[PDB]
């Protein structure tokens, strides 16, 4: 249920593969100028009690055209059903002098759904 | 760089491939095969020259042939190079949990890592 | 209009406070989730003169979870900002930590997202 | 409870705090210099009974970062346990949030860690 395009909150576009041994693999857009390669692991054997999928994945935010020198990081489940869902909360380090570290890591939350919102 | 093996405060293991194309992959140990997982994340392959440090991140799914806890981490963060090298991240573990239970499915701490045992 | 009142959470939780002119936040938490039961003292900040340009009032609060009837050892922290409008809202992160041994620190904090609306969802 | 008097956190930070019998945090928090442009109101609370099995005690403060010198329109919350002893410390996870227009809230929250000692670092 996790191989597909899914769509945020906020206009970005999630493009996943789900491998048999775990892996995800894909791109993720915030124009080719904007689209990232990503790459994480889901639990390939879940539960089937009701419980979500846990997974995660990272994305750089380099490309051949940007570079922002920073990378997020979404940790979430998958959650599937009529209305499927990720679920996520991330993290997203900026590289930064060790004066500035403190502020280097901004922390929020994304949903992703199967239709545009 | 930060290819190499690794160790947080609390003794895991990280041993890290940095790739030509961003790729992080490698294995993370939270002493025994049994304990062994499979990472894969992404860096930053073309740092600033200014003396700020390398952005990357990385996941583990708890799950490898011998347990499954349902559940996977994502540490974010920067290496910064030098002296003694360091990766200081800050991580996520959500567990996979009913609806009912999503309030309470996310830990969150922070890990620094050294090329040398703690 | 502003952020005294009585708030609910998505998990219908009640947050019941009142914004002092000096800055401070006081009132009750009623917990829809976890080892709680009935009323919990609340205190915090936030910001009594906010910028003039569109944006959010900051401000946080805490809740240590322990009343006359339970105590759960453990306080959650919540940081966030209210918007104004239509529909009032304050959109939150939140951090719960317990009470742990050194062994068990690690895994002693809960992270999440509280948003609060002056309707019952 | 250990908690009342002036601790320091990794950065120079210094925090001033009274643990009343009831839970109530208050004090102050200001810089290494502590000139009167850095010092700031805080509130929180904590586990006023504690556990007795060798666990820390929760608790939680915010600082909304205005004074009667300067307004950053943010506040930061502090989430975590003290640790008792000849070394005590309090060890923490904290949220800076922000005001913010809608379109910027995403990036309106920081996240970091501090670890507080009784003696200067
Ligand atoms: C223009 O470069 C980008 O596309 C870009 C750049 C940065 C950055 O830190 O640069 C200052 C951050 C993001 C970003 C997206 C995103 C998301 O969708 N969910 C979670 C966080 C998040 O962060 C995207
Ligand atoms: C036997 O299962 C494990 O080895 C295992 C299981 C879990 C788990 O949450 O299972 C529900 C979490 C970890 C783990 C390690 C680790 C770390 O080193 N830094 C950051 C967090 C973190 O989480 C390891
Ligand atoms: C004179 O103003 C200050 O000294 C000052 C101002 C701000 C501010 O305006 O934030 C927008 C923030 C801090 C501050 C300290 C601190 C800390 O110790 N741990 C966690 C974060 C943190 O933030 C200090």
């Amino acid at each position: 249920g996790i191989t597909g395009t899914w769509y945020n909150q906020l206009g970005s576009t999630f493009i996943v593969t789900a491998g048999a041994d775990g892996a995800l693999t894909g791109t993720y857009e915030s124009n080719a100028e904007s689209r990232y390669v990503l790459t994480g692991r889901y639990d390939s054997a879940p539960a089937t009690d009701g419980s979500g999928t846990a997974l995660g994945w990272t994305v750089a935010w380099k490309n051949n055209y940007r570079n922002a020198h920073s990378a997020t990081t979404w940790s979430g489940q998958y959650v599937g059903g009529a209305e499927a869902r990720i679920n996520t909360q991330w993290l997203l380090t900026s590289g930064t002098t060790e004066a500035n570290a403190w502020k280097s890591t901004l922390v929020g939350h994304d949903t992703f759904t199967k239709v545009k919102p």
